[PDB]
């Protein structure tokens, strides 16, 4: 059996747009991307950007840095108790951006005292817990390392009560992450790319911060460098997933295994998708061109925690 391969129309949102990653929709319908690879006397000084879907002009929004130490933030997930983001930054670990630029560096230390690393892609469930994937060394000011040759990638879950915990580690370079929830929407599976090793690994999720039966989900088809990066469900529960270097999105069902699905990308290297809420438009950011497209899905994305009611009783 050959792996079906879809091409659907991709259209250019924005470009120029160094290293653009992260992909995100706050409560009021704003798109926000980053942009990692920018530079200041050769030192890491990434940007939070808000992207105009009808013009592609650009407004930064955040330039964040701790102690003199710009930032590389990569993944993004918008909260549902006040419209901020949080943003996964390689330097600086966790972040809660607000529109208005200022941020709040969440984590120098995890609860059992270690440094905390710099980390990548998160994710909500809708309990409000948020998985995050660290691939990176110690946060600054310590020497920027990343675990794509030796496994010393972490796992962790920032809990409702704030609590910052580190739940796995000896990762060879995690990269996306991505919860699936049952029908009744109780989260059930954390799925957690593993770049370079062209595999998927997921947990069941016990409750928060708790993960148990550590297992191989999916695998990632190529023997190019890169593999594996951004990733988000669908309403049906298939899982896209970025495929850094291949030139595809690849889409599983949800039991992982093998792809069902290819979608063949006007571009080398996607770096993250992302749905537009109550939509089948998935936002694709890629490093080939460094910019941002969009194309339209079989169906609408699974519902973004930001979308959810933290006070609605079904």
């Amino acid at each position: 059996m050959e792996i079906p391969v879809i091409e659907p129309l991709f259209t250019k949102v924005t470009e120029d747009i160094p290293g653009a990653a992260g992909p995100v929709f706050d409560k009021n319908g704003d798109f926000y991307i980053v942009a990692p690879y920018v530079e200041v006397n050769g030192k890491p000084a990434g940007e939070i950007l808000r992207i105009d879907l009808k013009t592609g002009k650009k407004t930064v929004i955040c330039k964040p840095e701790v102690n003199g130490y710009g930032g590389i933030p990569i993944g993004c997930q918008c909260d549902r108790d006040a419209n901020q983001l949080f943003v996964a930054d390689m330097r600086l670990g966790l972040l809660v951006v607000q529109t208005d630029g200022t941020f709040e560096e969440i984590a120098k230390k995890d609860s059992e005292g270690r440094r905390m690393q710099g980390c990548a892609y998160c994710a909500f469930d809708y309990e409000g817990n948020l998985w995050i994937t660290a691939p990176a060394g110690e946060v600054a000011p310590a020497d920027f390392t990343i675990s794509l040759q030796e496994k010393f990638g972490s796992i962790y879950c920032f809990t409702t009560d704030g609590q910052m915990i580190q739940v796995d580690t000896a990762f060879q370079a995690p990269a996306g992450i991505a919860v699936r929830h049952m029908n009744d929407g109780r989260p059930y599976q954390l799925i957690v790319a593993e770049q370079p090793t062209k595999k998927l690994w997921s947990y069941d999720i016990k409750g928060p911060a708790k993960i148990e039966n550590k297992k191989v989900w999916g695998h990632i088809p190529g023997t190019h460098k890169g593999g594996a990066a951004g990733m988000d469900f669908d309403e049906d529960n298939n899982l896209l997933v970025a495929n850094w270097g291949s030139s595809h999105i690849e889409v599983f069902g949800p039991d992982g295994g093998q792809p069902k699905m290819r979608i063949r990308c006007p571009f080398e290297k996607p770096s993250a998708l992302h749905f537009k809420p109550q939509t089948k438009t998935i936002f694709v950011t890629e490093h080939e061109n460094n910019a941002v497209w969009k194309f339209e899905w079989q169906r609408n994305g699974k519902k973004q925690y930001c979308e959810t009611l933290k006070f609605g009783i079904f």
